[PDB]
Protein backbone atom coordinates (compact mmCIF):
# COMPACT_ATOMS: atom_id res chain seq x y z
CA UNK A 1 0.00 0.00 0.00
CA UNK A 2 0.98 3.46 -0.86
CA UNK A 3 -0.16 7.04 -0.25
CA UNK A 4 0.34 9.94 -3.19
CA UNK A 5 -1.04 13.17 -1.89
CA UNK A 6 0.25 16.59 -2.22
CA UNK A 7 1.41 18.41 0.54
CA UNK A 8 1.92 22.12 0.62
CA UNK A 9 3.93 21.39 3.84
CA UNK A 10 6.29 19.22 2.08
CA UNK A 11 6.59 21.29 -0.62
CA UNK A 12 7.55 24.57 0.74
CA UNK A 13 9.86 23.03 2.93
CA UNK A 14 12.33 21.49 0.25
CA UNK A 15 11.91 25.19 -1.28
CA UNK A 16 12.86 26.96 1.41
CA UNK A 17 15.74 24.86 1.82
CA UNK A 18 16.84 25.08 -1.67
CA UNK A 19 16.55 29.09 -1.45
CA UNK A 20 18.48 29.09 1.48
CA UNK A 21 21.42 27.11 -0.15
CA UNK A 22 21.07 29.04 -3.37
CA UNK A 23 21.64 32.24 -0.97
CA UNK A 24 24.56 30.33 0.16
CA UNK A 25 26.05 29.63 -2.77
CA UNK A 26 26.45 25.99 -1.73
CA UNK A 27 25.28 22.60 -3.17
CA UNK A 28 25.67 20.28 -0.89
CA UNK A 29 23.99 17.12 0.77
CA UNK A 30 21.35 19.48 1.78
CA UNK A 31 20.48 21.25 -1.51
CA UNK A 32 20.50 17.90 -3.59
CA UNK A 33 18.49 15.93 -0.41
CA UNK A 34 16.20 18.74 -1.44
CA UNK A 35 15.38 18.06 -5.14
CA UNK A 36 15.47 14.33 -4.51
CA UNK A 37 12.82 14.48 -1.98
CA UNK A 38 10.25 16.98 -4.73
CA UNK A 39 11.49 14.46 -6.90
CA UNK A 40 10.05 11.75 -5.17
CA UNK A 41 6.95 13.46 -4.34
CA UNK A 42 5.93 13.86 -7.52
CA UNK A 43 6.18 10.38 -8.62
CA UNK A 44 2.73 9.91 -9.40
CA UNK A 45 1.05 12.48 -7.98
CA UNK A 46 -0.06 15.57 -9.86
CA UNK A 47 -1.15 17.05 -6.66
CA UNK A 48 2.50 18.18 -5.70
CA UNK A 49 3.07 18.79 -9.36
CA UNK A 50 1.40 21.90 -9.36
CA UNK A 51 2.16 23.24 -5.79
CA UNK A 52 5.59 22.85 -6.90
CA UNK A 53 4.67 25.16 -10.14
CA UNK A 54 2.46 27.50 -8.03
CA UNK A 55 5.08 28.13 -5.22
CA UNK A 56 7.31 29.21 -8.04
CA UNK A 57 10.20 26.14 -7.81
CA UNK A 58 10.51 26.69 -11.61
CA UNK A 59 12.82 30.21 -10.94
CA UNK A 60 14.72 27.94 -8.22
CA UNK A 61 15.22 25.22 -11.35
CA UNK A 62 16.86 27.78 -13.13
CA UNK A 63 18.48 29.60 -10.44
CA UNK A 64 20.06 26.37 -10.10
CA UNK A 65 21.08 25.85 -13.06
CA UNK A 66 22.78 28.95 -13.43
CA UNK A 67 24.66 28.71 -10.29
CA UNK A 68 25.59 25.04 -10.37
CA UNK A 69 26.56 23.99 -14.21
CA UNK A 70 28.71 21.29 -13.06
CA UNK A 71 26.81 19.23 -10.16
CA UNK A 72 25.51 16.44 -12.01
CA UNK A 73 23.71 14.72 -9.23
CA UNK A 74 21.46 17.95 -8.84
CA UNK A 75 21.05 18.03 -12.49
CA UNK A 76 19.92 14.98 -12.11
CA UNK A 77 17.34 15.66 -9.46
CA UNK A 78 15.53 18.78 -10.92
CA UNK A 79 15.37 17.16 -14.00
CA UNK A 80 13.62 13.53 -13.06
CA UNK A 81 11.19 16.17 -10.91
CA UNK A 82 10.32 18.31 -14.08
CA UNK A 83 9.95 14.91 -15.66
CA UNK A 84 6.99 14.35 -13.21
CA UNK A 85 5.99 17.62 -13.68
CA UNK A 86 5.84 17.54 -17.57
CA UNK A 87 3.23 14.06 -17.17
CA UNK A 88 0.90 16.42 -16.15
CA UNK A 89 -0.76 17.19 -19.12
CA UNK A 90 -3.16 20.11 -17.45
CA UNK A 91 0.56 21.80 -16.06
CA UNK A 92 2.24 21.67 -19.64
CA UNK A 93 0.95 24.85 -20.25
CA UNK A 94 3.09 26.26 -18.05
CA UNK A 95 5.98 24.70 -19.65
CA UNK A 96 5.06 26.87 -22.49
CA UNK A 97 7.96 29.40 -22.74
CA UNK A 98 11.17 30.27 -24.60
CA UNK A 99 12.96 30.66 -21.11
CA UNK A 100 11.75 26.84 -20.24
CA UNK A 101 11.84 24.94 -23.80
CA UNK A 102 15.28 26.60 -24.60
CA UNK A 103 16.42 24.96 -21.16
CA UNK A 104 14.67 21.44 -21.93
CA UNK A 105 16.44 21.69 -25.62
CA UNK A 106 20.06 22.58 -24.35
CA UNK A 107 19.73 19.81 -21.80
CA UNK A 108 19.27 17.34 -24.53
CA UNK A 109 22.97 17.38 -25.18
CA UNK A 110 24.07 17.22 -20.96
CA UNK A 111 26.52 14.56 -19.93
CA UNK A 112 25.54 14.98 -16.51
CA UNK A 113 24.82 11.37 -14.56
CA UNK A 114 25.13 9.13 -17.68
CA UNK A 115 22.49 9.71 -19.66
CA UNK A 116 19.60 11.04 -16.87
CA UNK A 117 19.81 14.86 -17.71
CA UNK A 118 19.42 14.20 -21.65
CA UNK A 119 16.76 11.58 -21.05
CA UNK A 120 14.46 12.85 -18.99
CA UNK A 121 14.92 16.63 -20.55
CA UNK A 122 13.76 14.24 -23.48
CA UNK A 123 11.07 12.91 -21.73
CA UNK A 124 9.60 16.43 -20.68
CA UNK A 125 9.83 17.40 -24.58
CA UNK A 126 8.43 13.92 -25.54
CA UNK A 127 5.34 15.03 -23.17
CA UNK A 128 4.76 18.52 -24.78
CA UNK A 129 5.65 17.40 -28.10
CA UNK A 130 1.87 15.18 -27.40
CA UNK A 131 -0.02 18.37 -27.51
CA UNK A 132 1.20 19.07 -30.75
CA UNK A 133 2.15 22.32 -33.09
CA UNK A 134 -0.36 24.42 -31.73
CA UNK A 135 0.53 24.17 -28.10
CA UNK A 136 3.95 25.48 -28.80
CA UNK A 137 3.02 28.96 -29.89
CA UNK A 138 5.74 31.15 -30.20
CA UNK A 139 8.04 29.68 -28.48
CA UNK A 140 12.09 29.68 -29.35
CA UNK A 141 13.48 27.22 -30.10
CA UNK A 142 11.35 26.30 -33.15
CA UNK A 143 9.41 22.89 -32.51
CA UNK A 144 11.37 21.21 -36.21
CA UNK A 145 14.24 22.38 -34.11
CA UNK A 146 13.93 20.85 -30.96
CA UNK A 147 12.60 17.79 -32.48
CA UNK A 148 15.80 17.03 -34.55
CA UNK A 149 17.67 17.25 -31.09
CA UNK A 150 15.60 14.85 -29.70
CA UNK A 151 16.00 12.00 -32.21
CA UNK A 152 19.66 12.81 -32.12
CA UNK A 153 19.77 12.34 -28.31
CA UNK A 154 18.08 9.41 -28.70
CA UNK A 155 20.00 7.93 -30.79
CA UNK A 156 23.26 9.11 -29.10
CA UNK A 157 22.39 6.65 -25.72
CA UNK A 158 23.37 3.66 -25.64
CA UNK A 159 20.89 1.44 -25.04
CA UNK A 160 22.51 -0.52 -22.20
CA UNK A 161 22.99 2.25 -20.43
CA UNK A 162 23.33 1.63 -16.90
CA UNK A 163 20.24 3.71 -15.51
CA UNK A 164 19.45 5.89 -12.17
CA UNK A 165 15.69 5.56 -12.56
CA UNK A 166 12.84 3.68 -11.55
CA UNK A 167 9.39 3.16 -12.83
CA UNK A 168 6.26 1.93 -10.13
CA UNK A 169 4.24 1.95 -13.83
CA UNK A 170 5.07 2.80 -17.31
CA UNK A 171 1.39 4.22 -17.92
CA UNK A 172 2.64 7.96 -18.89
CA UNK A 173 5.43 6.42 -20.84
CA UNK A 174 2.87 3.57 -23.09
CA UNK A 175 0.01 6.39 -23.37
CA UNK A 176 2.87 7.82 -26.11
CA UNK A 177 2.60 4.76 -27.87
CA UNK A 178 -0.51 4.64 -29.76
CA UNK A 179 -0.33 8.23 -31.85
CA UNK A 180 1.13 10.04 -34.47
CA UNK A 181 0.99 13.45 -33.57
CA UNK A 182 4.62 13.33 -32.57
CA UNK A 183 6.53 10.29 -33.70
CA UNK A 184 9.94 11.55 -32.00
CA UNK A 185 7.56 10.90 -28.71
CA UNK A 186 6.63 7.39 -29.75
CA UNK A 187 10.37 7.07 -30.24
CA UNK A 188 11.49 8.07 -27.03
CA UNK A 189 8.77 5.83 -25.73
CA UNK A 190 9.91 2.78 -27.13
CA UNK A 191 13.39 3.20 -26.41
CA UNK A 192 12.64 4.24 -22.70
CA UNK A 193 11.02 0.90 -22.63
CA UNK A 194 13.82 -1.03 -24.73
CA UNK A 195 16.62 -0.02 -22.59
CA UNK A 196 14.78 -0.89 -19.19
CA UNK A 197 13.73 -4.27 -20.47
CA UNK A 198 17.27 -4.93 -21.67
CA UNK A 199 18.95 -3.95 -18.30
CA UNK A 200 16.39 -4.60 -16.19
CA UNK A 201 14.34 -7.41 -17.78
CA UNK A 202 13.03 -9.24 -14.34
CA UNK A 203 11.39 -6.00 -13.05
CA UNK A 204 10.46 -4.24 -16.06
CA UNK A 205 9.45 -6.90 -18.53
CA UNK A 206 6.38 -8.11 -15.85
CA UNK A 207 5.64 -4.68 -14.98
CA UNK A 208 5.12 -3.40 -19.47
CA UNK A 209 3.75 -7.40 -19.87
CA UNK A 210 0.88 -6.45 -17.02
CA UNK A 211 0.05 -3.03 -18.18
CA UNK A 212 -0.67 -4.13 -21.72
CA UNK A 213 2.67 -3.19 -23.61
CA UNK A 214 2.65 -6.04 -25.68
CA UNK A 215 -0.32 -5.20 -27.77
CA UNK A 216 0.58 -1.18 -27.99
CA UNK A 217 3.61 -1.68 -29.46
CA UNK A 218 2.53 -4.68 -32.00
CA UNK A 219 0.41 -1.96 -33.10
CA UNK A 220 3.54 0.11 -33.47
CA UNK A 221 4.97 -2.11 -36.02
CA UNK A 222 1.61 -1.76 -37.81
CA UNK A 223 1.69 1.69 -37.51
CA UNK A 224 2.17 4.10 -40.68
CA UNK A 225 3.86 7.08 -38.55
CA UNK A 226 5.96 4.73 -36.63
CA UNK A 227 9.70 5.78 -38.32
CA UNK A 228 11.14 1.96 -38.87
CA UNK A 229 14.04 3.02 -36.29
CA UNK A 230 11.00 2.90 -33.16
CA UNK A 231 9.29 -0.57 -35.27
CA UNK A 232 12.69 -2.10 -35.04
CA UNK A 233 13.10 -1.37 -31.42
CA UNK A 234 9.36 -2.20 -30.52
CA UNK A 235 10.12 -5.99 -32.34
CA UNK A 236 13.29 -6.11 -30.02
CA UNK A 237 11.36 -5.42 -26.55
CA UNK A 238 7.98 -7.85 -27.86
CA UNK A 239 10.59 -10.35 -28.45
CA UNK A 240 12.80 -9.97 -25.44
CA UNK A 241 9.19 -9.86 -23.04
CA UNK A 242 8.23 -12.92 -25.07
CA UNK A 243 11.50 -14.86 -24.01
CA UNK A 244 11.31 -13.65 -20.40
CA UNK A 245 7.83 -15.27 -20.10
CA UNK B 1 9.48 8.06 -11.85
CA UNK B 2 12.04 8.41 -9.33
CA UNK B 3 15.85 7.69 -9.11
CA UNK B 4 17.47 4.40 -8.43
CA UNK B 5 17.04 3.50 -4.52
CA UNK B 6 19.24 0.70 -4.57
CA UNK B 7 21.93 2.38 -6.49
CA UNK B 8 21.39 5.74 -4.20
CA UNK B 9 21.55 4.08 -1.07
CA UNK B 10 17.93 5.65 -0.53
CA UNK B 11 16.25 3.55 2.49
CA UNK B 12 19.85 4.27 4.52
CA UNK B 13 19.74 8.77 3.49
CA UNK B 14 16.08 8.23 5.15
CA UNK B 15 16.63 6.28 8.50
CA UNK B 16 20.10 8.22 9.02
CA UNK B 17 17.89 11.73 8.79
CA UNK B 18 15.02 10.22 11.00
CA UNK B 19 17.66 9.09 13.32
CA UNK B 20 19.21 13.09 13.57
CA UNK B 21 15.48 14.31 14.03
CA UNK B 22 14.92 12.06 16.84
CA UNK B 23 18.02 12.67 18.70
CA UNK B 24 16.72 16.59 17.61
CA UNK B 25 13.35 15.69 19.27
CA UNK B 26 12.19 17.46 16.42
CA UNK B 27 9.12 15.84 14.18
CA UNK B 28 9.05 18.40 11.82
CA UNK B 29 8.42 18.27 7.60
CA UNK B 30 11.53 16.56 6.86
CA UNK B 31 10.85 13.56 9.36
CA UNK B 32 7.35 12.95 8.03
CA UNK B 33 8.47 13.45 5.09
CA UNK B 34 11.03 10.47 5.57
CA UNK B 35 8.85 8.08 7.06
CA UNK B 36 6.44 8.98 4.29
CA UNK B 37 9.17 8.13 1.93
CA UNK B 38 9.52 4.85 3.19
CA UNK B 39 6.09 3.63 3.68
CA UNK B 40 6.13 4.94 -0.59
CA UNK B 41 8.75 3.09 -1.54
CA UNK B 42 8.65 -0.72 0.31
CA UNK B 43 5.15 -0.95 -1.25
CA UNK B 44 5.55 -3.74 -3.25
CA UNK B 45 9.14 -4.04 -2.39
CA UNK B 46 10.35 -6.35 -0.01
CA UNK B 47 13.87 -5.75 -0.50
CA UNK B 48 13.42 -2.20 0.70
CA UNK B 49 11.49 -3.86 3.46
CA UNK B 50 14.87 -5.90 4.37
CA UNK B 51 16.78 -2.77 3.84
CA UNK B 52 14.52 -1.02 6.75
CA UNK B 53 14.49 -4.44 9.00
CA UNK B 54 18.27 -4.70 8.58
CA UNK B 55 19.38 -1.19 9.28
CA UNK B 56 17.41 -1.61 12.45
CA UNK B 57 14.14 0.93 11.49
CA UNK B 58 12.27 -1.38 14.00
CA UNK B 59 13.90 0.53 16.62
CA UNK B 60 13.51 3.71 15.45
CA UNK B 61 9.84 3.34 14.88
CA UNK B 62 9.13 2.41 18.25
CA UNK B 63 11.48 5.65 19.55
CA UNK B 64 9.68 7.85 17.26
CA UNK B 65 6.08 6.34 19.00
CA UNK B 66 7.51 7.18 22.25
CA UNK B 67 8.98 10.79 21.78
CA UNK B 68 6.21 11.98 19.57
CA UNK B 69 3.10 9.89 21.10
CA UNK B 70 0.58 12.34 19.46
CA UNK B 71 2.10 12.94 16.06
CA UNK B 72 -0.79 11.49 14.25
CA UNK B 73 0.75 11.49 10.06
CA UNK B 74 3.77 10.62 11.71
CA UNK B 75 2.10 7.45 13.43
CA UNK B 76 -0.46 6.56 10.32
CA UNK B 77 2.94 6.80 7.80
CA UNK B 78 5.45 4.55 10.07
CA UNK B 79 2.09 2.14 10.32
CA UNK B 80 1.70 2.00 6.31
CA UNK B 81 5.38 1.16 6.01
CA UNK B 82 5.49 -1.60 8.78
CA UNK B 83 2.28 -3.12 6.88
CA UNK B 84 4.14 -3.88 3.96
CA UNK B 85 7.23 -5.05 5.77
CA UNK B 86 4.18 -7.41 6.93
CA UNK B 87 3.00 -8.35 3.40
CA UNK B 88 6.81 -10.36 3.40
CA UNK B 89 6.15 -13.79 4.98
CA UNK B 90 9.84 -13.98 4.82
CA UNK B 91 10.06 -11.01 6.97
CA UNK B 92 7.05 -11.57 9.54
CA UNK B 93 9.91 -13.65 11.86
CA UNK B 94 11.33 -10.39 12.65
CA UNK B 95 8.16 -9.26 14.13
CA UNK B 96 7.23 -11.92 16.34
CA UNK B 97 7.97 -10.38 19.78
CA UNK B 98 6.02 -9.55 23.41
CA UNK B 99 7.39 -5.77 22.27
CA UNK B 100 6.70 -5.64 19.05
CA UNK B 101 3.08 -7.44 18.89
CA UNK B 102 2.33 -5.53 21.74
CA UNK B 103 2.51 -2.00 20.49
CA UNK B 104 0.53 -3.37 17.15
CA UNK B 105 -2.09 -4.39 19.58
CA UNK B 106 -2.16 -1.27 21.60
CA UNK B 107 -2.57 0.65 18.23
CA UNK B 108 -5.92 -0.93 16.64
CA UNK B 109 -7.54 1.60 19.20
CA UNK B 110 -5.31 4.50 18.06
CA UNK B 111 -7.86 7.35 16.51
CA UNK B 112 -5.03 9.26 14.52
CA UNK B 113 -5.88 10.04 11.13
CA UNK B 114 -9.56 8.61 11.29
CA UNK B 115 -9.10 4.93 10.75
CA UNK B 116 -5.63 4.53 9.33
CA UNK B 117 -3.85 3.79 11.97
CA UNK B 118 -5.61 1.01 13.43
CA UNK B 119 -6.26 -0.51 9.87
CA UNK B 120 -2.82 -0.40 9.32
CA UNK B 121 -1.99 -2.16 13.16
CA UNK B 122 -4.98 -4.50 12.02
CA UNK B 123 -3.50 -5.90 8.50
CA UNK B 124 -0.19 -6.21 9.99
CA UNK B 125 -1.67 -8.32 12.59
CA UNK B 126 -3.79 -9.95 10.37
CA UNK B 127 -0.79 -11.33 8.17
CA UNK B 128 0.98 -12.32 11.21
CA UNK B 129 -1.74 -14.15 12.39
CA UNK B 130 -1.91 -16.23 9.00
CA UNK B 131 0.79 -17.47 9.70
CA UNK B 132 -0.91 -19.53 12.24
CA UNK B 133 -0.55 -20.18 16.19
CA UNK B 134 2.99 -22.11 15.70
CA UNK B 135 4.56 -19.00 14.18
CA UNK B 136 2.83 -17.02 17.68
CA UNK B 137 5.97 -18.53 20.29
CA UNK B 138 4.60 -17.16 23.96
CA UNK B 139 4.48 -13.95 22.23
CA UNK B 140 2.18 -11.45 25.09
CA UNK B 141 -0.30 -10.51 24.79
CA UNK B 142 -2.37 -13.71 23.77
CA UNK B 143 -3.28 -14.63 20.77
CA UNK B 144 -6.85 -14.98 21.04
CA UNK B 145 -7.21 -11.98 22.79
CA UNK B 146 -5.28 -9.52 20.17
CA UNK B 147 -8.12 -11.11 17.93
CA UNK B 148 -10.46 -10.23 19.91
CA UNK B 149 -9.30 -6.36 19.90
CA UNK B 150 -9.06 -6.90 16.13
CA UNK B 151 -12.58 -7.88 15.56
CA UNK B 152 -13.30 -4.90 17.71
CA UNK B 153 -11.59 -2.34 15.93
CA UNK B 154 -12.94 -3.33 12.72
CA UNK B 155 -16.40 -3.04 13.53
CA UNK B 156 -15.65 0.39 15.09
CA UNK B 157 -14.58 1.55 11.55
CA UNK B 158 -16.78 3.52 9.12
CA UNK B 159 -17.74 1.18 6.66
CA UNK B 160 -18.33 4.36 4.02
CA UNK B 161 -14.85 5.86 5.70
CA UNK B 162 -12.61 8.01 2.64
CA UNK B 163 -9.09 6.55 3.05
CA UNK B 164 -5.50 7.71 2.84
CA UNK B 165 -4.39 4.61 1.36
CA UNK B 166 -4.06 3.27 -1.99
CA UNK B 167 -3.26 0.16 -3.60
CA UNK B 168 -1.86 -1.10 -6.87
CA UNK B 169 -2.65 -4.16 -6.57
CA UNK B 170 -5.52 -6.36 -3.86
CA UNK B 171 -2.88 -9.21 -4.44
CA UNK B 172 -1.55 -9.56 -0.46
CA UNK B 173 -5.22 -8.39 0.30
CA UNK B 174 -6.68 -11.64 -1.66
CA UNK B 175 -4.55 -13.98 -0.10
CA UNK B 176 -6.00 -13.39 2.78
CA UNK B 177 -9.62 -14.95 1.84
CA UNK B 178 -9.21 -18.45 0.87
CA UNK B 179 -7.83 -19.53 4.01
CA UNK B 180 -9.39 -20.67 7.70
CA UNK B 181 -6.60 -20.31 9.73
CA UNK B 182 -7.51 -16.94 10.68
CA UNK B 183 -10.86 -15.99 10.32
CA UNK B 184 -10.25 -12.34 12.17
CA UNK B 185 -7.55 -12.03 8.84
CA UNK B 186 -9.98 -12.79 6.69
CA UNK B 187 -12.25 -10.74 7.87
CA UNK B 188 -10.16 -7.58 7.67
CA UNK B 189 -8.97 -8.08 4.68
CA UNK B 190 -13.15 -8.37 3.50
CA UNK B 191 -14.02 -5.18 5.16
CA UNK B 192 -10.90 -4.32 3.40
CA UNK B 193 -12.36 -4.50 -0.37
CA UNK B 194 -15.58 -4.18 0.83
CA UNK B 195 -15.00 -0.32 1.87
CA UNK B 196 -12.94 0.42 -0.81
CA UNK B 197 -15.32 -1.05 -3.23
CA UNK B 198 -18.09 0.84 -1.35
CA UNK B 199 -16.22 4.63 -1.58
CA UNK B 200 -14.01 4.34 -4.23
CA UNK B 201 -16.06 1.53 -7.27
CA UNK B 202 -14.85 3.36 -9.77
CA UNK B 203 -11.18 2.81 -9.70
CA UNK B 204 -11.75 -0.91 -7.08
CA UNK B 205 -14.51 -2.66 -8.61
CA UNK B 206 -12.32 -3.23 -11.96
CA UNK B 207 -9.22 -3.88 -9.81
CA UNK B 208 -10.83 -6.57 -7.80
CA UNK B 209 -12.71 -8.23 -10.71
CA UNK B 210 -9.01 -8.33 -12.67
CA UNK B 211 -7.40 -10.05 -10.21
CA UNK B 212 -9.76 -12.86 -9.41
CA UNK B 213 -11.00 -11.53 -6.59
CA UNK B 214 -15.05 -12.80 -7.45
CA UNK B 215 -14.43 -16.57 -6.95
CA UNK B 216 -12.17 -16.07 -3.64
CA UNK B 217 -15.57 -13.77 -2.35
CA UNK B 218 -17.38 -16.91 -3.37
CA UNK B 219 -15.57 -19.10 -1.98
CA UNK B 220 -16.00 -17.39 1.82
CA UNK B 221 -19.94 -17.15 1.30
CA UNK B 222 -19.50 -21.30 1.37
CA UNK B 223 -16.89 -21.79 3.87
CA UNK B 224 -17.48 -22.97 7.11
CA UNK B 225 -14.78 -21.10 8.97
CA UNK B 226 -16.18 -17.15 7.87
CA UNK B 227 -18.08 -15.84 10.17
CA UNK B 228 -21.89 -14.63 9.18
CA UNK B 229 -20.86 -11.12 9.16
CA UNK B 230 -17.56 -11.77 7.21
CA UNK B 231 -20.06 -13.82 4.42
CA UNK B 232 -22.22 -10.49 4.03
CA UNK B 233 -20.12 -8.49 3.70
CA UNK B 234 -18.82 -10.61 1.00
CA UNK B 235 -22.13 -10.80 -0.62
CA UNK B 236 -22.52 -7.06 -0.91
CA UNK B 237 -19.01 -6.72 -2.22
CA UNK B 238 -19.97 -9.33 -4.93
CA UNK B 239 -23.08 -7.65 -5.61
CA UNK B 240 -21.15 -4.10 -5.98
CA UNK B 241 -19.41 -5.52 -8.16
CA UNK B 242 -21.56 -7.21 -10.63
CA UNK B 243 -23.53 -4.01 -10.95
CA UNK B 244 -20.29 -1.99 -11.45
Amino acid sequence: GFLHVGKMGFVVTMLKLIQKKLLDKTCDQVMEFSWSALWNITDETPDNCEMFLNFNGMKLFLDCLKEFPEKQELHRNMLGLLGNVAEVKELRPQLMTSQFISVFSNLLESKADGIEVSYNACGVLSHIMFDGPEAWGVCEPQREEVEERMWAAIQSWDINSRRNINYRSFEPILRLLPQGISPVSQHWATWALYNLVSVYPDKYCPLLIKEGGMPLLRDIIKMATARQETKEMARKVIEHCSNFK
